[PDB]
């Protein structure tokens, strides 16, 4: 798990998985990283899902405005230059979401966890 690799990690306890870069192995199980969104800080590898991008069939929290806990199922990886668009299907149905708009809730991110735990 070394260094500029794509992650979904939690930074706050109870926080959700959010879409990040490891930035830099700090020692002590911990890596200093970059997320999306620019927040920066040190994060336990334990909460550190090493996975770019989120699986196919991964069950996730898909954002909107004034949409905090809408879950989906990613369907579909698509790169619009340079950039990674998540097709998640809800309900029958899917939308298109940008890599910083998909979360996991605590509980979605456990179920990769195992696997791409860290």
């Amino acid at each position: 798990s070394f260094v500029g690799l794509r992650v979904v990690a939690k930074w706050s306890s109870n926080g959700y998985f959010y879409s990040g870069k490891i930035t830099r192995d700090v020692g002590a199980g911990k890596y200093k990283l970059l997320f999306d969104d620019g927040y920066e800080c040190d994060v336990l590898g334990k909460d550190i899902l090493l996975c770019d991008p989120i699986p196919l069939d991964t069950e996730v929290t898909a954002l909107s405005e004034d949409e905090y806990f809408s879950a989906g199922v990613v369907k579909g990886h698509r790169k619009e230059s340079g950039e990674l668009y998540y097709s998640i299907e809800k309900e029958g149905q899917r939308k298109w979401y940008k890599r910083m708009a998909v979360i996991l809730s605590l509980e979605q991110g456990n179920r990769l966890r195992e696997q791409y735990g860290l």
